């Protein structure tokens, strides 16, 4: 069609520690493409302006947060098929059913540990029935 694989990801924090980690952490994934722009904001424009499959932001002053992002893919079908991360100090499956299940493809969390990481990335991934 547009895009063969049509599977970017998209990484963009304030702080690049943080988005490095991330990006790090998938780029031993190898992911797919890592996209990051602005912020959630700028990324999710830049993002959405292009394919993705993959939303993971941090948490310093993002405009557009995992929900944020959330929010913008209700309004764009394109990027209803992404999967967004959101880390925070919370970490609670009610929230991210609560988002999930908000409109939110997909809300996964970026932990330190490659199993958690890996986990959800293999989630994000295989998402099976």
């Amino acid at each position: 069609m547009s895009l063969a694989e049509k599977i970017k990801v998209l990484i963009v924090d304030d702080q690049v520690t943080s988005r490095l980690l991330l990006g790090d952490a998938l780029q031993q994934l190898g992911f797919k493409q890592i996209t990051a722009a602005g912020d959630g904001e700028q990324g999710m424009k830049i993002m959405a302006q292009n394919p993705h499959h993959l939303v993971i932001s941090d948490f310093n002053m993002p405009k557009m947060d995992g929900l944020g992002l959330l929010q913008a893919v209700r309004a764009n079908p394109a990027t209803k098929k992404a999967a967004f991360i959101i880390l925070t100090a919370q970490g609670d499956r009610a929230l991210v059913q609560k988002a999930a299940a908000l409109g939110a493809n997909n809300v996964l969390a970026k932990p330190f540990t490659i199993e958690k990481m890996k986990a959800a990335i293999e989630a994000v991934f295989g998402a099976l029935k």
